[PDB]
């Protein structure tokens, strides 16, 4: 019993964290085999960030301008290249702690664990989701750049995020491990603002099924809804549209509890209308959207209470 | 910016997790040097233990079978002497925590870590964890510098869904016993010093709507807090909040007057750090650490 925001064990990622220094800037790098991946803005000054020409800044650099530190050992850089917004530093030593891994690009609504690092040293781990506006509501201070997001399914680490910047509202933006940003963001200091955010409807529904699995049904009602009527109501509360794919994905949880997706949609509609009336669901007074249908199946029991 | 329930990096503990089987029961063990620590309920415990030999205990570390060469009991923990020292043993200490203190939990099943989360020892000595059958032997810890301080080992789930366990010396937290009997968690209370720390974290992150011009006395605050099932606030708690009071310019009894107003009026449709409830699972030290950048 119980329901917590659980992160994946971070050990496999901790053994890949390194410190990258270029001139006066120091940030984090990910060391996999003989390559260190880090944000390309490590080659920039603060002045450069207004309109940086990365190709022009990089051509003026040699291998020995990049200092890479793994624990107490200095790694020697023997090559460098840029791939989108990521700098790839070829080093002379392969990481003996390299786990089985893949680089995966996630979609909004997907969750992942973040290992927050400073000076190549891991300080904490937390779970979060890629928001519909492509930002992440993280907890990052200056020096956290290069910190990574990941999932561990079985013994394989799937890297999905690398931290690049904080936006004026305090939310965070970054790239996949191939250097492609999530969202319409650039690694430039410009008027960049996160778009209006919305609630991840399929995740709220999954969390309502998790509450039913853990023995709580006070929020159910005797109504059903069409998918269109649900979406017309949900969009008024800034909820993401629920698609037929989302209904298909909730199928297993619907069969485990005996509550049709559209009947759970009717209960969500009523919750938006009435609020909680002093009650909580899984210890929360807000509707939670950072648990996917997959996370609920992973964490919760296969037997409903 | 941002404020998350953050756990310590779990790598140092992951390298200590093993699977312990005794007959039909399978649970988790902690392998430090040549000793495996696990709940004694894996097996009248003295009478059950005397009938066991070393070969009755099967210990599995990854894909390798460890050979048990001795066994002894210390309170509610079984200590299995194995023939191999753990080469991944970190620098460690066994410490007993107090209610209100927080720690990270590495939840395991069959000796394999599945997740990590942060939680607090409640005033009623239970933990609001997330554990399924097979999680027994999962451990709680903090990391200070490069040293892992083990503070909790999971033993059982209570009828309300909350969890109970021991320190690593086998002493239960709370009035619980390791057996099937009518055991219920006492009425819980809110960890006041932690709620205050989280209010200071909200001010640091730019949330001041709850701040007011008023200040209170410690006695008046405690008379009000006792009415809402909040733990009494002591002079030690006021002293401990000193650094956060100096950083934001809000005296502790100044923040107590804000908390008193939130207790009598609620939030009025507003949130603090994305929450509609007053959060009590962040200590003053956790707030200072997450708003500073301490690494391990
Ligand atoms: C003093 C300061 O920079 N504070 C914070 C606070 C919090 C921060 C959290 N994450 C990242 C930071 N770093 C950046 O945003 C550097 C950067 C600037 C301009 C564009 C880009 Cl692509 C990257 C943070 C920086
Ligand atoms: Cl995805």
């Amino acid at each position: 019993s119980g329901f917590r925001k659980m992160a994946f064990p971070s050990g496999k990622v901790e053994g890949c964290m390194v410190q990258v220094t270029c001139g006066t800037t120091t940030l984090n790098g990910l060391w996999l085999d003989d390559v260190v991946y880090c944000p390309r803005h490590v080659i920039c000054t603060s002045e450069d960030m207004l309109n940086p020409n990365y190709e022009d800044l990089l051509i003026r650099k040699s291998n020995h301008n990049f200092l890479v530190q793994a624990g107490n050992v200095q790694l020697r850089v023997i090559g460098h290249s840029m791939q989108n917004c990521v700098l790839k530093l070829k080093v002379d030593t392969a990481n003996p702690k390299t786990p089985k891994y893949k680089f995966v690009r996630i979609q909004p609504g997907q969750t992942f664990s973040v290992l927050a690092c400073y000076n190549g040293s891991p300080s904490g781990v937390y779970q979060c989701a890629m928001r519909p506006n492509f930002t992440i509501k993280g907890s990052f201070l200056n020096g956290s750049c290069g910190s990574v997001g990941f999932n561990i399914d079985y013994d394989c680490v799937s890297f999905c995020y690398m931290h690049h910047m904080e936006l004026p509202t305090g939310v965070h933006a970054g790239t996949d491990l191939e250097g492609n940003f999530y969202g319409p963001f650039v690694d430039r200091q410009t008027a960049q603002a996160a778009g209006t955010d919305t609630t991840i409807t399929v995740n709220v529904l999954a969390w309502l099924y998790a509450a039913v699995i853990n023995g709580d049904r006070w929020f159910l009602n005797r109504f059903t809804t069409t998918l269109n009527d649900f979406n017309l109501v949900a969009m008024k509360y800034n909820y993401e549209p629920l698609t037929q794919d989302h209904v298909d994905i909730l199928g297993p949880l619907s069969a485990q509890t005996g509550i049709a997706v559209l009947d759970m949609c009717a209960s969500l509609k009523e919750l938006l209308q009435n609020g909680m009336n002093g009650r909580t669901i899984l210890g929360s007074a807000l509707l939670e959207d950072e648990f996917t249908p997959f996370d609920v199946v992973r964490q919760c029991s296969g037997v409903t209470f």
